[PDB]
DNA sequence: TTATCCGCGATCGCGGATAA
DNA sequence: TTATCCGCGATCGCGGATAA
């Protein structure tokens, strides 16, 4: 897990986690109760995303995240 | 830096660190050119606030962010 | 200093879908 | 399977502000 500064390398880090786990956006959507398209319109366009959004498939990636210095 | 898992405390952990540091969040609001007031709801009520804020005032406050396991 | 207001255009996430 | 569409109500971040 490298530090990430932006939504797109958010996005494309956790598009990453999902395909290495083998799950689909249909899957992880059902799981956390949002559309999947929502969850696609996340990982192509995530500059707008919510932190709500974001937050409900770092649950459905069984992820969490941390804040650190920007070094 | 403890493991967050909401935009509540998202925001509970990024304001401790502007306020820790002494830093207003007209200052924040200057170095990356967004509003104070976006700050401010960021803040106060971070559920619908954009990824794109939230980089922004990460980037102000000196931090970065990483991914880590849901533990 | 910060929470809060107006009016605005833009985009969210929603339900409900589809192609191939 | 996923990017993409419609129509919708809601909220974003914007410029520009204010109280105390």
């Amino acid at each position: 897990f490298q530090k990430i500064y932006s939504p797109t390398q958010l996005a494309n880090a956790m598009k990453l986690v999902r395909q290495q786990n083998g799950w689909t956006q249909s899957e992880l959507a059902k799981k956390i109760g949002i559309k999947q398209a929502t969850i696609s319109n996340f990982e192509n366009n995530p500059d707008n995303t919510t932190l709500t959004t974001f937050f409900k498939i770092l649950q459905s990636l069984e992820l969490s995240m941390t804040l650190c210095d920007a070094k």
